[PDB]
């Protein structure tokens, strides 16, 4: 996720 906590996605 994110980042943090990428996207999703990317």
């Amino acid at each position: 996720t994110x980042p943090g906590v990428t996207x999703p996605g990317v």
